[PDB]
């Protein structure tokens, strides 16, 4: 019982995908390797079914059909990402501009506009050119800032006359934590048997992201935003963190758990330093901002994008690592009673009021002028052995989105200036360390044959958007 009239005249309803998960054609039209091609090819064991995004779901050859399907659902906007290494094979500008590369994105952009679909573009969705990881360690070096900044500038120039929404980075917490603390994600650093140091590297990498983030945002405000009349921001993820009980020890835990996950990026962009509790507890292992980078980081975004899957309970805790540095034990149970229904892999619990609380908190802690819910979606098992006819009827996903839009409407009613909701995965796609064992899509993809077919959630979505 949520209808489009309950939202402002002015809200956007979209869906999204990313380049490495969707595009495929990894070795076609002169794309250079990313760290995800490498991770996935040199480390198949690190991938649950040893699969990869070589072909992924083949969006690079099927974009016309895919746009057709977007228009059939009535998407108002589609969020996608540019593969850095599809436009610049070696990351830097010395190694070339790939014109096959840039023709693909012009084709893909013009086709979205021809079908009334507004394009919203991410610069960096984890797919770092492998040449830059090789040369100087990617985000392990400050050298990434200028290289990212030229990639950004090329993108503003080459595409920016048709595009109004720009995101610098999607989930740098996941990229930094899962890539350098846990060794789960490219480049596979910091866990047992991996190169790296999970106590150092996650912090260096996040510092270099925030500086990279800032150069691109200054590029855009100073050289592109008056002519192109668009807006630039960053995508932050967080779980909501509920106190296990209503004792101060647990409130202190919530505030540290949020701080290490959301404040780590959002406190630089509000006051120009990391949060209090990160400085206390990580100490010399947390880099300092210059007085110039600190001052220039205040307000450095036009919007915050917020990705949200779930909530956990939080209480005080009992080898140094980013994983242990907040001091928070997380559990999904209270008195053996889960905080909401447990989905396929065991991590995601449907918790709609988690969204509400996480959007109110971001506004009272950071005073964000413009919020978007940039990823909101549910995981489902990839069940081989059933007919597409049963796989299609994903009533649980339609109820999922309904309830979260309820929370998103509730936050708007309590003054949070949230301006959009974007269903995560439009299409079933490649799922990083889980390869193809699950699905988040509202359109079904046969992972092998690439055929597309709408689930019932897509048709619920079409109907909702048309209200
Ligand atoms: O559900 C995971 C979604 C991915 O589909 C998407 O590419 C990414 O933005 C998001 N990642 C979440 C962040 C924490 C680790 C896995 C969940």
């Amino acid at each position: 019982v949520v209808h489009r009239r309950d939202f402002p005249q002015d809200f956007i309803f979209g869906a999204g995908g990313s380049a490495y998960q969707c595009e495929g054609a990894y070795n076609e039209g002169n794309r250079g390797p990313s760290i995800w091609d490498t991770f996935t090819q040199r480390s198949p064991a690190k991938i649950s079914d040893g699969s990869n995004g070589n072909q992924a779901i083949n969006c690079y050859h099927m974009y016309k059909e895919d746009i057709k399907i977007m228009k059939q659902t009535g998407l108002e906007s589609y969020r996608f990402s540019i593969s850095w290494s599809r436009v610049l094979p070696g990351g830097r500008l010395a190694a070339g501009v790939n014109k096959d590369g840039v023709k693909f994105y012009h084709d893909f952009i013009d086709e979205l506009l021809a079908n009334g679909i507004k394009p919203s573009v991410t610069l960096f969705h984890w797919d770092l050119p492998q040449a830059l990881e090789d040369e100087y360690g990617g985000f392990l070096s400050h050298r990434i800032v200028d290289d990212f900044c030229e990639y950004a500038e090329f993108c503003f120039w080459e595409f920016g006359d048709k595009i109004k929404y720009w995101t610098t980075f999607n989930e740098p917490h996941t990229f930094a934590v899962n890539g350098y603390a846990l060794g789960e994600f490219a480049p596979g650093r910091g866990g047992k048997g991996d190169e790296g140091d999970p106590a150092i590297e996650p912090y260096v990498v996040t510092h270099n992201i925030l500086l990279a983030h800032k150069a691109a945002v200054e590029e855009y405000r100073n050289k592109f935003q008056k002519c192109q009349e668009g807006e630039i921001g960053i995508v932050l993820n967080s779980m909501w963190m509920e106190p296990l009980s209503d004792v101060q020890a647990d409130i202190d835990a919530q505030k540290r758990a949020l701080d290490f996950m959301l404040g780590w990026f959002l406190e630089p962009l509000t006051t120009g330093d990391y949060p209090k509790s990160m400085r206390e507890l990580v100490k010399g292992r947390l880099p300092k901002f210059s007085a110039d980078d600190s001052e220039k980081l205040k307000g450095c975004y036009d919007f915050i994008g917020m990705n949200y899957y779930t909530a956990t309970y939080v209480t005080n805790a009992v080898k140094l690592s980013y994983e242990t540095d907040d001091q928070v034990t997380k559990t999904f149970e209270r008195n053996q009673k889960p905080i909401g229904h447990a989905l396929y892999g065991g991590w995601q619990h449907v918790v709609p009021w988690g969204l509400y609380k996480l959007l109110v908190y971001t506004k009272e802690t950071y005073h964000v002028p413009v919020l978007y819910v940039t990823e909101s979606g549910m995981v489902e098992e990839n069940k081989t052995k059933i007919l597409l006819s049963e796989a299609r009827r994903d009533a649980e996903r339609t109820d999922y989105h309904q309830k979260h839009l309820a929370s998103v409407r509730d936050a708007i009613d309590d003054g949070v200036n949230v301006k959009g909701y974007f269903v995560w995965s439009f299409f079933d796609n490649f799922e990083w360390n889980l390869g193809y064992i699950c699905r988040y899509g509202i359109i079904h993809v046969d992972y092998k044959s690439f055929e597309r077919y709408p689930k019932e959630s897509a048709i619920w979505y079409k109907n909702f958007i048309a209200g």
